[PDB]
């Protein structure tokens, strides 16, 4: 199904996993808590090389899990794996590298790119949705639905990366993981339901309303989540938090995509809306 690398292969490719950003000649475009992601050439090809970093038994389950579910799982709204190494110590993914990296790192314009319009931004989440449904409709649970997990290609198509954590099919688990930050409160508990997916979208419509991270140190109220509760309390207005790096963003359409949001953020996994729903009220919005 995937082509199977020789680690060697890959440390040429990648100018031997060079740390320095691509934006000033090097190969490092981004790193995880699970990695760090490379830049290289397979054969005139552009690939992403996702290099594993660390427990190894986890990570090497991890790692079978993102390729048995691309081996199954193929969307438009998905990112490509086109192989993988597993030689010795070092494990690696092999994708078709995204022109337009991160809607994170595009929502905070890393390395001076443009920010992205409102027109824009409602197709990504539109993107973005079409490939939860996907995954939701082969039963499958991401457990780690973030801004840093939706990748843009060259016409800025929202894909979804990072499935070392996805799940089959409401149940429990010891180890509990993703980002804090977007996790739904029963996800943080350790509860496994695709409802969580749901919760963790609203976090990234959030993000592509007012532009912010999910989380910021530096920031008050630190949690995004913090500024939902701020509106519903009626002390502030989505309209104080649309991001001020946009013209096209029309108050209709923006309060639209809040109320999206806002229904996916319900503390109660049984009263958000599912992911045909959650598509249905985007496709509504425009
Ligand atoms: C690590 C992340 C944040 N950035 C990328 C990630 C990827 N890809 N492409 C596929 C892919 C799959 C995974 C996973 N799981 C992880 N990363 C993946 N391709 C590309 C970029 C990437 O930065 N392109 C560069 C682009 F942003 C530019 C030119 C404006 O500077």
């Amino acid at each position: 199904r995937f082509h199977s690398f020789s680690f060697y292969e890959l440390k040429n490719v990648t100018n031997n996993f060079d740390e320095r950003p691509i934006s000033v000649g090097g190969n490092k475009m981004g790193e995880g808590g699970f990695g760090v992601v490379y830049k290289g050439y397979v054969n005139n090809t552009t690939v992403a090389v996702k290099k594993l970093a660390a427990t190894t038994e986890e990570l090497k389950q991890q790692f079978d899990q993102e390729i048995k579910v691309m081996a199954k799982c193929q969307h438009e709204n998905l990112v490509e794996l086109l192989g993988f190494s597993s030689d010795g110590d070092d494990l690696c993914l092999v994708y078709v590298y995204m022109p337009n990296g991160s809607l994170l790192d595009r929502l905070s314009c890393l390395d001076g790119t443009p920010p992205l319009s409102w027109h824009m931004r409602c197709k990504i989440a539109q993107g973005a949705a079409n490939g939860i449904n996907f995954l939701h409709e082969n039963h499958h649970i991401h457990r780690d639905i973030k801004s840093a997990n939706i990748l843009l290609d060259e016409a800025f198509t929202a894909k979804i990366s990072d499935f070392g954590l996805a799940r089959a099919s409401t149940v429990m688990t010891s180890r509990i993981v993703g980002t804090t930050a977007y996790m739904a409160p029963e996800a943080l508990r350790g509860e496994i339901t695709p409802k969580s997916d749901i919760y963790s979208f609203g976090v990234v419509l959030l993000e592509i309303i007012t532009g912010l991270p999910a989380v910021d140190e530096h920031r008050e109220p630190q949690l995004l989540l913090d500024i939902k509760e701020e509106i519903e309390d009626e002390e502030k207005t989505i309209e104080d938090y649309i991001d001020k790096k946009m013209n096209d963003a029309d108050s209709t359409s923006v309060e639209a995509m809040y109320s999206v949001a806002s229904q996916c953020l319900h503390e109660k996994k049984n009263k958000r809306p599912d992911i045909k729903k959650v598509q249905q009220l985007l496709q509504e919005m425009t």
